[PDB]
C-alpha cells in the first residue's frame, strides 16, 4: 500500500528502476523528514553508533549478530514518523520529538533504540538467517574443527541448523553456548534430522542455561503445572498438533485464567509440562500467547524448587 505511494511519488517507471520496490533487506529503518537530525551524524544525530550498540547488546544476550541495518528517509511518513521493518514486514512504527523528552526521563534517541531492540528481539528468529548461521559455525570452526565437522554438512545441512537456531530464538533461548548445541547435534544428528526433534534436544542440553533465564538463586520459582487430562488430551492428538475446537478453547482459558493469578501478583508466568508433549502444548498457545514461557522438567536443574500455584485442566 505505501509501496504503491513509493512508486507514484517517486518514478519507478522502467523495469530498471522497478526492482527498487522489491525491498528484501532484512531490517530497514525507515524515517520522516523531521527525523534526519538524528539519523544523519555529521550534524550530530546518535543513529548509527547507537545501532552499533544494539548489535553488541544483542550478540552478547542472544548469541545473535543482526546484519547491516538499512537507513532511509521516507517522504510518505509524517516528519516525526519512524517505521522499523524486518525481513520486508512492518513490525513497529513511532513518532519523535527530538527537542523533547518522555515522562523516570527518557530522551527520543534512547526511546527509539530501546524500541528497535524490543522489536528485534521479538522478531530474532526471523533473522538468524543462512548467512548469519554460517558466521556462527565459521566462528565455532575455528576453536572446534572436529566437532564442526562431525555435524555438518553431513549429517546436517546449514539449512538444518538454521532451523534448530531459529527455534531457539523463537523461545527466546540465547544461541550463545555454540559449544553445547553442538555436542548435542552432533550427538542426535545420526539419529533424526528433524529439527523440531533436534530442537527439544538441544533445549535439554542447555537445563543450567534455561534455569538461570528463569529461577532465581536459592528462590522457589513459580510455576503454573499441567493437568493429567490436559497432558493425555495433547498426547491422543499426535499424528501436527490436531485437536477438535472445543478442547483447544477449553486448554487456552485454563491457562488463561492461571495466567491472569501470577500477573496480578507481579510474577512472569512460566508453564512446565512433561517432555513428550512440551513442543506440542508451545505450538497450541503460539497464537493465544507467544510469549507465555512453556519449560519442560528435564529443562530445570535438579537443584531448582519449584512449585504449582494453579494447574492447567
Amino acid at each position: 500500500e505505501i509501496l504503491e505511494e513509493e512508486a507514484e511519488v517517486d518514478e519507478l517507471k522502467s523495469p530498471e528502476s522497478v526492482v527498487q520496490l522489491l525491498h528484501i533487506d532484512p531490517i530497514e529503518f525507515e524515517f520522516g523528514y523531521g527525523l534526519i537530525p538524528l539519523a544523519d551524524a555529521n550534524q550530530g544525530g546518535d543513529l548509527l553508533d547507537r545501532i552499533v550498540m544494539i548489535r553488541r547488546q544483542l550478540a552478547l544476550e542472544l548469541g545473535l549478530v543482526i546484519p547491516v541495518v538499512r537507513i532511509r528517509d521516507n517522504i510518505a511518513l509524517q516528519p516525526n514518523e519512524y517505521r522499523l521493518k524486518i525481513k520486508g514486514n512492518e513490525v513497529a512504527k513511532g513518532e519523535l520529538l527530538l527537542d523533547h523528552y518522555l515522562a523516570t526521563v527518557v530522551d527520543p534517541a534512547s526511546v527509539v533504540s530501546t524500541h528497535i531492540t524490543e522489536k528485534i528481539k521479538q522478531h530474532a528468529h526471523e533473522l538468524i538467517g543462512r548467512q548469519e548461521t554460517k558466521q556462527l559455525i565459521d566462528h565455532l570452526k575455528e576453536s572446534y574443527p572436529v566437532l564442526v565437522e562431525e555435524v555438518t554438512p553431513n549429517p546436517l545441512s546449514v539449512g538444518d541448523i538454521q532451523k534448530v537456531l531459529a527455534k531457539l530464538l523463537k523461545e527466546k533461548v540465547s544461541i550463545r553456548n555454540l559449544v553445547t548445541i553442538f555436542e548435542t547435534l552432533a550427538d542426535y544428528g545420526k539419529l533424526t534430522t528433524d529439527s523440531d526433534l533436534l530442537t527439544e534436544y538441544t533445549r535439554q542440553a542447555l537445563a543450567k542455561q534455561i534455569t538461570a533465564q528463569f529461577a532465581k538463586e536459592n528462590e522457589v520459582l513459580k510455576v503454573v503445572t499441567c493437568s493429567g487430562r490436559v497432558e493425555k488430551a495433547i498426547a491422543d492428538g499426535v499424528q501436527y498438533l490436531s485437536l477438535e475446537p472445543d478442547i483447544s478453547e477449553s486448554i487456552v482459558r485454563s491457562v488463561a485464567k492461571e495466567a491472569e493469578q501470577l500477573s496480578l501478583r507481579q510474577e512472569t508466568a512460566i508453564l512446565l509440562c512433561s517432555p513428550p508433549v512440551r513442543m506440542y502444548v508451545k505450538q497450541l498457545l503460539e497464537r493465544y500467547f507467544p510469549d507465555l514461557p512453556v519449560l519442560s522438567y528435564n529443562e530445570l536443574e535438579a537443584n531448582v524448587e519449584v512449585q504449582s500455584i494453579g494447574v492447567v485442566d
